[PDB]
């Protein structure tokens, strides 16, 4: 028929999205000559504050919705223990690091800016350096991590020491406002986005289900959940179904439709799936990180249009680093999410030694590896753990580093055969504390190390976070190591309560990810993996 | 680390892209009052210019690069005669299209536009709306095909009779130009589009290599290959690997450097590893869909900075029909990508006779289905075989309502006990000629009815492209059908010189994807699954 234009997705409101003003400074209104509207000039240092702000913000403070989510579990009658000690540790780590000496999570993640300048605004000036700055700055001043690197060859790389660059994104729409989202995206929980690429076979009741059944466990643990949830059935490209899979997930399409209007755009939020996934979520058995029934907090499912011939189906999750801010700066000023600063209220009443039956079995690594694994042995897996003693700690590029070294004939650096192994790289440690943020890595990125390095007597005992394959439970019966599981998320508590001193070993040029040696007291952890074919998550 | 701002990409050169020019309409220079800069005024109706153009020409041309390799085939001693075989064909589709009565491909893909408007650009108008105009008015003038479904619900779906919505991407740039690139992305090629989610434990050259001799794989020849290959190692996000692959795989970033510089920007193109990559892909075997060198025209290989955890893929290929034009309005008028007027300058001087040794098996399809098999069962896979007949043409839609009849006790549709079955959805038909373009569509994808389907009695001989899963080996050797492979991407060849009636013949609602029934004479084809347990594909 005739052309009546309709977006692909229409515009979305934030109505539950408080905004805190920053400052009235930076922006005028001018009217311009010729035929053109009024304009907002912006000075740049505008995004500058705000960039800078927001990654303060995100780094240390929660949403209260995200945060009223973790104490719900408390008074769950069918939460599970292990999810109710796992919310409590996350809600302790969110007072912790509201006071800004330590961020929630070691990994302060990626720094993800989408901007929408209204084309009656004007910044005199290059909008992304401007933003870069913001970011550059605030990760020099917090105690932040340096995560990002760059190649040098397609082999080669090197951090750049100070988390850039960043991804920023700015789009061109109408009106006199610039408007932003900031994401402080984690590796783990980023390695998580999927895009499955389906057909209309799959678009049916029964077909849809027991693909998302089957989808759905594909984060596993390795992601810190509780998660939220997002599920994008269809879109009109790859790039576009996973660019909106990582906005659901931001919760920044709470507001879209939910029944198509065929009016104000071709996409809408589906209530339905919604339910139906949480319930999957819920009776998946994996609960929150050590069974149970918090696999998720909550879910969004964003249905778009498709070409006949294509379904790409986006699957992924926002971590227990539930980090993204709404910002915009208007003829009013700079204004910027308010998020949580009062997260001390969402504590739940009680004594955290009253929540688990059975006390930690204390376990001392300060003896010869072969005691501490006839300790280990003693035990099942589920088995909860209290560790004290000297840790090594080594993940992705030491790992790769070794098993170089292993392949040119050299042997396995000894202090991997003497000590557990912590797969972590530490946040920025500040002026006179003993640790930065210092929570684990997903072990399953080190599933490829594990039956060498235990063919060289090393990386018997390890300690990190999220399930493993079938190839390492196969190494630990082969070898007789153990993999022990810990809370991924809680960086802070762990960097206060646990962590006694840090020294860097080894591999100094690798910045956090060099070889460091901790000296720790009480460090939780439940056995995940025995020295007898035995795996937590393959029973329950 | 002081603060050096590095783009995560640097802007990039297109110096073997030449410009028509449109028109000098639309476009003003005016300076406004107050601290502002000069400014250009584009009337909306430059945007529906421009993006109607574009659209005209990719659907009916293609790049002069594009059509040199398909030539080169013909001179190199390497090539199979099958390779020649389909790179002719797809030549000789070319040369058709041309005339701008039938588009390449029945597909005319989803309508992608990217936009950076400059700061100093300003658009009395909606900028989203006058480029869907565009896209909407030359969908209705030519004989394209409207692919597009918007949903009623989660599983309610209608086309949308226009091939809207268009996917429109406008970003925020600086300066007095308005930059664009139109992309008709096929279907088929969109759904090769993958994710994989890796980690540094790749980043080895053994280990690369050994990923990419796999995934490589997964194209098959289901996008219509020789491809224009592309791969991204690393990136910041799911969605940025997912969006600069379908620049690489438009060659959009040809110009990139090629070796790091820490100053352009922090991303480089591997000239390296896209060799490495050429000669997997001339290794493959599967060739030009029929076995041969040609599974790839040339390669591009992208490598970005990464998150230390981190390290997604990106594969992805440009199909048969590589259709992409840039674009730019400046203060000089209305500018076009030109795109080779004349591909007939491409053809070899050859008959097309001295290219096959071995004739096509003449098959006549207007016979009881038994005699049809029995004929069929004569030959092994590979034989090439010329098809006259009557067919019943059906794809995905079609598919799965006739699955939905089948779970409710309705029998199969009788003409799917009595013809060959076609996987196809044609473009509209011009005026005075007897069809529309009308290429085959990706078999895999209706893999799932192969069984059910043969053990009601329909589905024995089915028509289309690609290579298809194991289980329709098993399915036709278990009830005696067959698989006949056609070459997939020259669609103007086969409405011009092989498919002489067309009528709809059930399931109007699904308008493309309607149950057509064809006419086709000398329709060619080759045996890829019999009815004893081979494949073509199987055997190299
Ligand atoms: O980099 C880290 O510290 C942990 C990452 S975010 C992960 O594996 O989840
Ligand atoms: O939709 C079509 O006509 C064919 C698609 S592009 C495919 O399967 O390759
Ligand atoms: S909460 Fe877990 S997945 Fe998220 S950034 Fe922290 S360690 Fe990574
Ligand atoms: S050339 Fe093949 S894959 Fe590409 S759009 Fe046409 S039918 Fe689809």
């Amino acid at each position: 028929a005739e052309f009546n234009f309709v977006p692909l997705v229409s515009k979305v409101s934030h109505k539950e999205t408080k905004y805190r003003l920053l400052t009235k400074d930076y922006v005028s209104v001018v009217q311009p000559g010729a035929g053109l509207p009024e304009m907002l000039r912006v000075d740049p240092a505008a995004l500058t504050l705000l960039s800078s702000t927001a990654f303060d913000d995100v780094e240390h403070l929660l949403r209260s919705s995200h945060l009223m989510s973790l104490r719900k579990i408390f008074d769950d009658p069918e939460a599970s223990d292990n999810d109710k000690f796992v919310a409590l540790q996350l809600l302790k780590n969110a007072n912790i690091s509201s006071a800004r000496l330590l961020p929630g999570c070691q990994d302060t993640g990626t720094a993800i800016i989408a901007g929408y300048r209204g084309d009656q605004v004007f910044v005199p000036g290059n909008d992304e350096e401007a933003l870069s700055r913001g970011v550059y700055d605030i990760f020099q001043k917090r105690n932040f991590r340096y995560s990002q690197n760059v190649p040098l060859s397609m082999y080669d790389e090197k951090n750049t020491g100070t988390n850039l660059p960043a991804q920023i994104d700015l789009y061109a729409s109408k009106g006199m406002e610039y408007s932003f989202m900031f994401v402080a995206k984690g590796g783990g929980s980023a390695n998580k986005s999927f895009l499955l690429q389906e057909t209309k076979s799959v678009l049916n009741p029964k077909s849809l289900r027991n693909f998302l059944k089957e989808k759905l466990a594909m984060f596993g643990t390795s992601a810190c959940p509780p998660y939220h949830v997002a599920v994008v059935i269809g879109g009109t490209s790859a790039e576009m179904t996973m660019k909106v899979l990582k906005y659901a997930s931001c919760h920044y399409y709470d507001d879209l439709i939910t029944k198509p209007d065929m009016k104000t755009g071709y996409t809408f939020r589906d209530l339905e799936l919604e339910e139906e996934v949480l319930k999957v979520c819920q009776n998946i058995g994996m609960g929150a990180q050590f069974g149970g029934k918090y696999y998720a907090h909550d879910v969004r499912v964003i249905r778009m249009p498709r070409h006949g011939a294509s379904c790409p189906i986006g699957i992924g999750v926002s971590c227990s680093a539930d980090r993204q801010a709404l910002g915009k700066i208007n003829k009013d000023g700079v204004w910027l999410e308010e998020l949580e600063m009062e997260p001390s209220q969402y504590l739940p009443d009680l004594k955290e030694d009253e929540l688990l039956k059975t006390p930690a079995v204390m376990v001392n690594l300060n003896r010869p590896m072969p005691e501490v694994l006839q300790e280990l042995s003693k035990h099942p897996v589920r088995t909860r753990l209290s560790l004290t003693g000297t840790i090594i700690v080594a993940r992705d590029s030491a790992h790769a580093r070794m098993r170089e070294m292993l392949e040119a004939g050299k042997p396995l650096p000894q202090y991997m055969k003497e000590h557990p192994v912590y797969y972590a790289g530490p946040a920025k440690q500040p002026d006179g504390l003993p640790s930065g943020s210092f929570g684990p890595t997903t072990a399953g990125r080190m599933d490829p190390f594990v039956d060498l390095f235990q063919s060289h007597g090393g990386s018997m005992v390890m300690l990190a976070k999220g399930n493993r394959s079938k190839q390492v439970t196969k190494a630990c019966h082969k070898y007789g190591g153990f993999y022990l599981g810990s809370i991924g998320g809680p960086a802070a508590v762990l960097a206060q309560n646990a962590i006694k001193k840090v020294e860097c070993l080894d591999m100094k040029d690798l910045g956090m990810e060099a070889v460091w040696r901790i000296e720790v007291e009480n460090f939780p952890a439940f056995i995940v993996v025995d020295d007898k074919g035995n795996d937590f998550f393959e029973q329950l």
